[PDB]
């Protein structure tokens, strides 16, 4: 049954989208609700919201309505929660939690490393860790997410870390997605090669974006992925990890990251998808890692 939208109280629009937007609300008495809200009774529970227009096409419905199927099934302390919809009247609506920190890709470049805001190496390494495990809940489920990213990250209090997928709606990160007329909009420099040249996305690919975004978090988000490249040599490369005549490149090692670190970044693009690490070994080793450093 339906969240009660008399309940969602505006505060201000959070994003931008094709089809509607993001507004930050908050849940007037939202004890008596208590829908799995996470609520410090006499503090403000704020919620995001999106809404779709009211004048929304059928195409755009038809999307909504899969979304909320899709994320309905989402439940994971590190993958964004449905905490309830408004589905029967306009504007149709989805509710979660809102992450007052923004996405990872903004909140790390705020950050600089710590030198003996900073972050220190073993957060670092515990953010990478709550993503691994968020992707491991979602390979348990067979759900690829097909453009894992920092930016598609979400930050929460106390470093808490959600995946999310705004679904390539902002111009900020315009330039992480090659556009070519009639084709799907690819996210080139977080894909596998096999995904480049075929389309092929699966759990393994999954792990090689994984490979990218521990690269950004290492990177503290200072650097686009081969940014020195162009596209099409992004495009090009693919093509030389397939032909496997040694003149395929990668991401170079992190100034933050040491060479184990980066051992472990080389596996997640090892050209044979079965090669790839799954993603509970590289939850293992990251918390094993933020653990004991
Ligand atoms: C925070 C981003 S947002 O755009 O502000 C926003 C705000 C509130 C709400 Cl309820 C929803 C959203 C946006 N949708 C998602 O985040 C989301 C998360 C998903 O699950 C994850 F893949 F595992 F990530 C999957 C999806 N699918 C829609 C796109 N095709 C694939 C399935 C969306």
């Amino acid at each position: 049954v339906d969240f009660p939208r008399s309940r969602l109280r505006f505060k201000e629009k959070l994003g931008e989208g094709q089809f509607g937007e993001v507004h930050l609300c908050e849940v007037d008495s939202p004890q008596d609700l208590v829908f799995p809200l996470n609520v410090r009774k006499g503090h403000p529970l704020l919620v995001a919201v999106k809404i779709l227009r009211p004048d929304a096409t059928k195409n755009a419905r038809n999307d909504f309505l899969k979304e909320v199927k899709i994320m309905s099934r989402l439940k994971d302390p590190n993958i964004i929660r449905l905490l309830g919809v408004c589905v029967q009247d306009d504007p149709l609506c989805m509710i979660t939690d809102y992450m007052e920190n923004g996405d990872l890709n903004q909140f790390l470049s705020a950050h600089q490393l710590e030198d003996k805001p900073t972050i220190s190496y073993p957060m670092l390494l515990h953010v990478a860790a709550q993503i691994a495990s968020g992707m491991r809940y979602l390979a348990t489920l067979n759900f690829v997410h097909r453009d894992l990213a920092t930016r598609n990250c979400l930050v929460g209090e106390n470093f808490t870390i959600k995946i999310a997928d705004f679904g390539m709606s902002r111009n900020l990160y315009a330039g992480d997605y090659y556009r070519v007329q009639g084709r799907a909009v690819l996210p080139i420099r977080w894909m596998a090669w096999e995904c480049i040249l075929m389309g092929k996305f699966t759990t393994a690919s999954d792990v090689w974006a994984f490979g990218v975004t521990l690269w950004e978090v290492l990177m503290l988000c200072r650097a686009q992925p081969f940014g020195q490249l162009t596209d099409e040599q992004v495009i090009e490369n693919a093509g030389e990890f397939f032909r496997d005549q040694g003149r395929q490149v990668y991401l170079s090692r992190p100034p933050a990251c040491p060479q184990g670190l980066y051992e472990l970044m080389l596996r997640c693009w090892s050209r044979e998808s079965e090669q790839r690490p799954p993603f509970s070994q590289l939850h293992r080793f990251l918390a094993e890692d933020a653990l004991n450093t």
